[PDB]
């Protein structure tokens, strides 16, 4: 439980990046620590509607295998409804790269 403001955060960037990261970690629990490769990149052209669903999803990354599998794993991941307006304003058009997760 890292909270929404532990000291002076909520607009530093890493807070929003953490919400992007929550999807990254979710993807591993849909493959294994198999998703935990290395030396790869999987830029995904995604668009999350306010209802918490990806209307757009296109692999534009650098690894065709990682990206091909990522499409299915990400759809099986748990992504909540965008709450905070700042996060929502980004999530509605946040094409994120999904590479080997920590």
């Amino acid at each position: 439980a890292e909270f929404g403001n532990t000291k002076n955060n909520g607009a530093s960037g890493a807070d929003i990046n953490n919400y992007a990261g929550q999807i990254k970690s979710a993807i591993e629990s849909k493959f294994y620590d198999a998703s935990s490769y290395a030396g790869k990149t999987c830029t995904l052209r995604i668009k999350l509607a306010p209802d918490g669903m990806l209307l757009d999803i296109k692999p534009e990354g650098g690894d065709p295998a990682l990206c091909q599998a990522a499409l299915a794993a990400a759809k099986l991941a748990k992504i909540p409804k965008p709450p905070s307006q700042a996060v929502y304003e980004v999530f509605k058009n946040a094409p994120l790269d999904f590479k080997p997760h920590h």
